[PDB]
């Protein structure tokens, strides 16, 4: 009686939400697709690949659509040995734990608040007089209240052992730059930076990129224990058509056209830490010293393949795809206000920023954005558009942890800030707004940083901003042009 | 004036966005539905639940439509005696950690790279030899830089008292197969290793099945305190109907066959780990030895109540529904050479693989799908229709990750390899490619496995190829078919 | 076979469409493929040690 009563229970009201229902729970319906297949295919590069060169690839047509591309990096194993034991000691030099340059930085900010003889002190005794002027400077310079001073000595459990190990999240930091290139002209290019940030924003919960790209969430020993042998990296490389079935590359399309990814590759001198100044870096199988010549790269594509009467449909019209481009601002930072003049181009939907210490960047650790002492290193940010706020100043945590709530699939682990114009950046098909910055005259992302940020030995550190557009690519007569 | 300037900046690019647009940001529009509830109903089998057994259970007719399905499974908790105290020692052999095959099972793989006297030596001794052999056997099989020997000495912190607890992953492990059977029919079926499997690679992040299915993550002290006590397990059996709302069961539409879920139950000796081989186990609350009739189970089934117009029309046309169903290719392996010939049926959306060592599964370990020393069983898979490569000779952690990252919600933390034909495998809804499987006169999956797998103490490892199909169940006249 | 003696008499396989071509093999027994040095030794595959 209660149920039945329910169903008759309705009135003018509810004819807006159940009068005429075109949809019913209790009946699957299905569309019926067109024929295709999947097929995932490796390409060795056309140039050789080596550390701190460029290398490029030109993509086959072994399908109809170009869809997933991945970065297919192997990086031998990594062991050490003492210098004065190797028979050929010179090699680059490669960072190192027994000199930590990262934390020299940060004692070089609290020496002013050291009390007492601290030249000739005791080495736990200087420990004691640091974690003392830390509290002193953070008590100064933030109100902070003091922590006990055996809080803040965290032993990192170091192995009492000689090792090398690649720099975390190699497989991202190899790829300092590439270009998606299309009869000669570049349609779009990511940086090292620019992937690591897009991880940690649109990285989904249970498919982080963590063993794909050799990143174990600033673990050490992980990454010792990786680097003793040969790695196989399958780094994805974010393009406008691996985002949607219906954005895959239209080959046929383009037949007049070459298609080919460029890599600048980074040094190898940036891409190894180890526990030793004294330690030379050997080829773990070869035993010899590691060299520029170690790494190897290929290309796996994942081509469609259409039926016929598709196939023709495409290549008679493709049309138009809408496309997301990245752009780039990159600056140095010697003081703590920052004015970035963004001199982006098109609608674009985002942008992320983020700062990298000279310190961090010098000890190898390429994707720590944190400040001083590992605190957040924006105290607060504003956005100008010809000289008006277009939003006013807010402190970090609202650009970090605020627009990724708002817009993003994940909120960043690390010190990465964005902003969206779009209410949903991540939907490639789905344009949800935009500010159009080639009708701008300025554009300022203005910055107050941390106290001492830029300052002494940290003089030129990096202040990264990308930003994600609009474009329309265009498919005519075998031809692709933007 | 710049934001009306931007709604100005228009050309006939923006046209193919935005002009004639069907829908606004700032005004919500909704749809109405039919009258519908849900009602959860928890019913007793018809046979006796008992472990090793097979029993069934019809289906209850107690709505209009079969939505989610849970086997529900009381486990009691576990106690130990010693077999010198129990005045009826005689019991079913269970594994114990005293008596470890899978570490034995490792340490025979390295037996031919002891130096020195293994036999005469000390414990401690022993365990210094078996870290050495293990570098050694190491750098002559994978070229691996030598780890440091403090490092390979893993105590796992064992608790000083006696216990026994259930199986990681138990809920699973019952559940060695079940059917569902209309009309006498079975409609698919489903496996132990699949459930682990389809959970592995479509269990959403924080939405993973762990406390539902007794796993822990390979935890031990967390089984041992769960197993102290009565566990009540909601295992959900993935039916076609239980995916989407549309994919429903229509038990209106099929009102003249009995519908069924078979249930073959898992053994008691393998549901069972202890801590000394030498302990009787008990029944917590009983205190009587644990025997086959301890097992409990029920099934929770989900129904939706209709309105009469909305039943009405489904009873006179409930149509046709896609399914997905499952299908399995199961072998043992005694080479590290191994092709899996697939005789599969209809079009295959998806299929996956993964290998067991008989030293993991005489372990009791029975979802751990690990090589010798916790390492990656397969080196590299190719797959081959009709003798020619359709997927050529890729490694690993292309099939494991790479797959993975590319079609599923998440990335397995076991050695689960896939392989989609579909772009979206997970919609039970829309089909986004397949392979037709019966037209293919062979398909092969050849496996190159780690060295010596399946050699000795692994003879008689298992391949497990699980594949996803599409067929059509049929409703007409009251009847339903495939 | 015939076939592998000279070019003109290479087996047309497009000529024979509808038939299987089988090639069945029976192997010899592995008693008579080893000769060892003494009667008391146990022949063991050199990889795998069984």
């Amino acid at each position: 009686a209660g149920s039945l009563t329910q169903l008759l229970a309705t009135g003018s009201m509810d004819a807006a939400l159940t009068q005429n229902a075109t949809r019913t729970f209790w009946k699957s319906s299905y569309q019926k697709h067109s024929l295709f297949a999947l097929e995932s295919i490796n390409q060795p590069f056309t140039t050789q690949v080596q550390f701190g060169a460029e290398s490029h690839i030109t993509v086959n047509r072994q399908g109809d659509l170009l869809s997933w591309m991945y970065l297919k990096i192997v990086l031998p194993g990594l062991k050490v040995q003492n210098q004065a034991d190797t028979v050929q000691p010179t090699q680059q030099s490669f960072a190192s734990l027994d000199n930590d340059v990262a934390a020299q930085a940060d004692v070089s900010h609290v020496l002013p608040y050291i009390e007492g003889a601290y030249t000739e002190a005791s080495l736990n005794t200087k420990e004691q007089l640091i974690a003392e002027a830390k509290n002193s400077y953070e008590a100064a310079k933030y109100n902070a209240a003091p922590l006990p001073v055996a809080a803040q000595m965290q032993s990192t459990e170091m192995p009492d052992f000689d090792y090398a190990y690649w720099t975390e999240a190699i497989g991202f930091h190899l790829i300092k730059r590439a270009e998606f290139k299309v009869g000669g002209a570049t349609i779009d290019t990511i940086w090292s930076e620019l992937l690591f940030a897009m991880e940690e924003l649109m990285g989904r919960a249970g498919r982080r990129l963590t063993e794909t790209i050799g990143r174990t969430l600033r673990r050490p020993t992980e990454l010792m224990k990786a680097s003793r042998q040969e790695q196989i990296l399958y780094v994805p490389l974010p393009w406008y058509f691996t985002k949607h079935p219906s954005l895959a590359f239209p080959l046929v399309a383009a037949t007049y056209h070459n298609i080919q990814l460029w890599v600048q590759w980074a040094q190898l001198n940036s891409c190894i830490i180890k526990s030793r100044s004294n330690l030379v870096v050997l080829h773990a199988e070869r035993n010899v010293p590691i060299s520029d010549d170690h790494l190897r790269a290929s290309l796996e594509c994942t081509y469609v393949h259409l039926e016929a009467a598709e196939r023709d449909a495409l290549t008679a019209n493709a049309g138009t795809q809408l496309i997301v481009q990245h752009q780039a601002h990159l600056q140095q930072v010697s003081s703590n206000n920052v004015t970035a003049r963004l001199n982006f181009n098109f609608p674009v939907l985002e942008f992320y920023y983020f700062l990298r210490r000279k310190a961090n960047k010098d000890a190898g650790d390429h994707f720590n954005f944190s400040g001083i002492g590992g605190r957040d290193p924006v105290v607060s940010a504003e956005l100008l558009f010809n000289n008006t706020a277009r939003v006013t100043q807010k402190p970090a945590v609202w650009w970090r942890a605020v627009q990724a709530l708002q817009f993003h699939s994940s909120a960043p682990l690390t010190n990465i800030y964005s902003y969206s114009f779009s209410l949903s950046p991540e939907d490639p098909i789905t344009p949800s707004g935009s500010a159009n910055f080639s009708r701008l005259d300025s554009v300022e992302l203005a910055l107050t940083l941390q106290d001492d940020f830029g300052a002494a030995h940290d003089a030129n550190s990096e202040l990264f901003v990308f930003a994600r557009s609009y474009n329309i690519l265009k498919f005519t007569n075998g031809l692709a042009g933007l």
